[PDB]
């Protein structure tokens, strides 16, 4: 019964950068579809965590510079070791640095670069040699974006980051396969989180749009689905 | 509750071509998600109307040429009346013919286009009627290919009608989101159907996942388009393809 | 030297829809660069024809609907019999109709679809068979639009006929270029052929039909002989935005 | 007169990785067009100088590590010096890192990332600045590759950086297009060059590509002069933030 692979139950899932948003969005909707959540964040996810564990669920909550790659290995030792394993990752800490172009500063680039591509393949890698070992496979799930298609203004590190996030998504996708691992991405609009009318859906996306995407490409109903990137817009590209 | 949003009790899904292989597998997945099934068919989907009422949904079956436009006014009256409402669509009948492109006829292209591209938008506009009469929005799922992104060989007809469908499939979304109508579309890869009846092992080689499709790999992609868990996906195409795209 | 494979003396061109327009500057620009033209349109192209000849070029008018596919061997067999040779094709002739989706007549539909994609594809079909038949390759440039890569409102089959331009020009490089036969596509933006789209052009002007002279000179030359398929978009940075 | 179109005669043109292969060719041919050449390399570029002074024009060798972004503005500042200004950037100099993405290490991340895509960006604003002091527009042309469209394996700074190419050059374009530069980009497609030459030595490996080329040939540093030029040039003016390829259909396949 094709409901049933919708059902998360069981399942351990690693969220980055979920204290709030979107990435909170995706955390609670992952726990509502049966996850046990590991967070990883820099701030305290006390909303989260409330609303996760409100469900029955467990909520490890890490505090962790996801850019200090050095330091992924615990971060994910520590979920085994509390869980028993880990089944699916999201890859949603990230930041935006706005500044024009032509006076573009080298740490608006490299800060943002740093969390934005560079984290997310380094922890994507950490997370893969724990499904290999395991040897049941795996879902990763990054966070892709408008600007992975268009090129948008003011944010040259998050345009270049975010359109590597689709690229290396697909390389993932390719080399993992073999292994049972999934890698997608959500490419997210413009979101109502920390251009109306050129929205189709007339809205602006929200948390909850991220919810029912996110626990499609983090189980059994998308695994044929393997380094695309799925765009939860309300028809942004279309226009 | 997320899974919530997933369960299709109550709907009722309108799926062409689904006698057979990747629309078979679609009609019977939105079956175990809760749908009343009404298929239009060139021959009886015996099978699939025995799987379907085997879940304790209903299944109406229609027999038409789907190229027929004047005829789909129709078919959406008759499915209306006995279930009082049509939810979903997926438009999944169609066709390929294969000859060298410069020899290629002209009945290999008007064959293919008049069921692939044209009909699929005028059933969509017809559907889309009644999704608009009846005020409760609706879904619309088309069937793309890795030839609405690639070219192959030998397929121009098919090459062209699944390119279109992928940018009608735009349209349709960025026209019809105000009457809260979703217009997506799945990409399958290679998958094992009629459709692709050594050169085998060097396309599977190419395919990171190893194997080839299934109808199977079709049921979760489908109920996702067609359930309030994609609301605000819209106009978009995605593969389901083990990887095609991406090696 | 590179400059010389821009050079287009001594071939011939076939451009549909060169009366007015983009496909007027396309047929000078091809001119300019060295071509005599073949004219397929429904009415004598006379500016066009006048400005071709000015610059020393010869023009061959035909006369034709480019939707009655069973006319399009006569219309080669004329420009080879004429210059004895055609090198180039460019698949201009085009239409479009607006009119809500919801409310799109089938008229609409097949008018639009017979020009814009299945008399590209047969035309670019005959021409291929006489490329073949010369044996020193040949080139297509077909014409594809913002709108074979976004949706646009109103245009249903405008929308899907050049979706489909881009998918079938990938198909036509797939089998032919082992000819020495190069199929690309030129995607203009939006072009003088308000403020809101303005805005969102980053050029921040309109596309002239001059603007397609040199992109049509490049994939009608020797310059281009290593692209293959694509599409190449003519837009003043509207895809970037 | 559109062939007067692409003429550079009284350009200059700023090449880095222009000593053999791609670049070599995009060197060449720009200055067969008419360019005086601004070359940064690693080594002294021998051959390229011979063949562009060969034809007349002038080279200014520079050589510089491109992934130090602080001696960027002392590049172009040496460029303006010598023939007055700068009007074209081609960001060609790369590097390629192959190892299991499983096991891929940090250094093969950063060292390719800082090449491919930081010092492109960086590289880019710098004679971006220099465009705007001139004032009569400019253009840049990067270098993206297959791996901005497909994902490939055992290269993921490779795919990441290339992908974040084609990105940049559409935001580098959405700012700049208003005064009159163009920023846009080349894909190559397999390429006869260095970088393939380990693939070109597996008899196999080798058919399995180019039986997947339609135009049945690789691609060599000649294919991109005429691109380089077209891309250069005022020919080419309404495109913008967009990436060519030049792959003799690999993509269309
Ligand atoms: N590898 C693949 O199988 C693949 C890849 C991409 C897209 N597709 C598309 O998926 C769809 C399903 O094809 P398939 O793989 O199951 O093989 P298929 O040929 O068995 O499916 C075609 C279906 O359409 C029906 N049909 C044909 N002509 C019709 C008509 N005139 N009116 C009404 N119905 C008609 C057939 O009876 C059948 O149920 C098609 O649109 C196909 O082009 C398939």
């Amino acid at each position: 019964m094709i409901l049933n692979s919708f059902d998360l139950q069981g399942k351990v899932a690693l969220i980055t950068g979920c204290d709030t948003g979107l990435g909170q969005g995706m955390a609670i909707g992952l726990a509502q579809a049966g996850c046990d959540i590991v967070g990883v964040n820099i701030v305290e996810p006390k909303d989260t965590i409330e609303k996760v564990t409100a469900l029955g669920r467990r909520f490890l909550s890490l505090t962790a510079d996801m850019s200090n790659v050095s330091g992924h290995a615990e971060l994910v030792e520590k979920a085994v070791a509390e869980f028993g394993h880990v089944d699916i990752l999201v890859n949603n800490a990230g930041i935006i640095r706005r500044e024009d172009a032509i006076e573009f500063s080298e740490k608006n680039w490299d800060d943002v670069m740093n969390l934005n591509i560079k984290s997310v393949f380094f922890m994507s890698q950490t997370v893969a040699r724990q499904f290999i070992k395991q040897g049941k496979g795996g879902k990763i799930i990054n966070i892709a974006s408008m600007l992975s298609f268009q090129g948008g203004i003011r944010v040259p590190s998050y345009t270049a980051s975010k359109s590597a996030v689709m690229g290396v998504t697909r390389l993932m996708a390719n080399e993992w396969a073999k292994h049972g691992i999934n890698v997608n991405a959500i490419a997210p609009g413009y979101m109502a989180t920390n251009i109306l009318d050129r929205i189709p859906a007339g809205r602006w996306g929200l948390p909850q749009d991220l919810m029912g995407p996110s626990v499609f490409l983090a189980s059994s109903a998308s695994d044929y689905i393997n380094g695309y990137t799925i765009a939860v817009d309300g028809g942004w590209l279309a226009r």
